[PDB]
Parts: structure tokens; C-alpha cells; sequence
């Protein structure tokens, strides 16, 4: 629960695992399945995976709400603290 430098570096590596992105390309307004080309099933994990991390929580409503890592993040550290 830091902010945007925890939530974007640590989703990154997430999305780095998950399919196979570089953690440089995961910025923000980031499409993640549509721009950095992950699996969208996958993507859900990612997002599980995220909120575990950031200290988030992200229901699945919000989990397809958030369609970049603009939306993740902003949403994430805004819902973290």
C-alpha cells in the first residue's frame, strides 16, 4: 500500500509472469491484454495477483472495470490508503 510506483512496478512483473511483457511497458492508460498483450483469462489472475500485492482489494466488477493499468493502478492506490 505505497502508490502508483508499488502498484505499476509490482503489476508489471505480475504481467510479466502471467504472459511474458517486459516490466517497462506496463505504464499506465495500458490496454494490459488489449496493448501489452496478455491473456485475457489470465488477466484476471493478474489482477488477484495485483491487489494481493498493492493491499488493494479488487472485486471481479472492478477486476473488468479496469480495462488499462491507468484504470488498475488509479484504482488500486485509491482504494489501498
Amino acid at each position: 500500500a505505497a502508490t502508483q510506483e508499488e502498484i505499476v512496478a509490482g503489476l508489471a512483473e505480475i504481467v510479466n509472469e502471467i504472459a511474458g511483457i517486459p516490466v517497462e511497458d506496463v505504464k499506465l492508460d495500458k490496454s494490459f491484454t488489449d496493448d501489452l498483450d496478455v491473456d485475457s483469462l489470465s488477466m484476471v489472475e493478474v489482477v488477484v495477483a495485483a491487489e494481493e500485492r498493492f493491499d488493494v482489494k479488487i472485486p471481479d466488477d472492478d477486476v473488468k472495470n479496469l480495462k488499462t493499468v491507468g484504470d488498475a493502478t488509479k484504482y488500486i492506490l485509491d482504494h489501498q490508503a
